[PDB]
């Protein structure tokens, strides 16, 4: 170990960060009277209504 | 003891120090319903199940 033969130093690093996320929601609260379009064989009842209004420009 | 024959001067020391550490933690708080795969001769039951959910983008 005279000279810096021996002599040593080292440093060494690693890092790794992930992630992820993901949401998704929807909202619906009104009121419409649909009509029957027929009855099923276990007695349901398939059901199909529209309304359109005509506020103004649209 | 008439020169500085005698004079004397020492010091030393020696440190060590050492430490080690390690830790492993997890947790699961989820519910699944699981089907029986089948039946041991005790009657112990293999269960097996699997849920897979789409949010959004995976
Ligand atoms: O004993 C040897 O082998 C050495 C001592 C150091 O001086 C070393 O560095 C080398 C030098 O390269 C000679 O030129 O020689
Ligand atoms: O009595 C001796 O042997 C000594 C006395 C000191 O003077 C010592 O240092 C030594 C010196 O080296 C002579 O030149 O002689």
């Amino acid at each position: 170990f005279g000279n810096s033969r021996a002599d040593m130093e080292a440093s060494g690093g690693n890092s790794f960060n992930g992630k992820g996320g993901a949401n998704a929601s929807n909202t619906f609260s009104g009121t419409l009277t649909v009509t029957v379009d027929q009855v099923l064989a276990n007695g349901n009842l398939h059901v199909v209504g529209e309304k359109q209004i005509a506020i103004n420009q649209g």
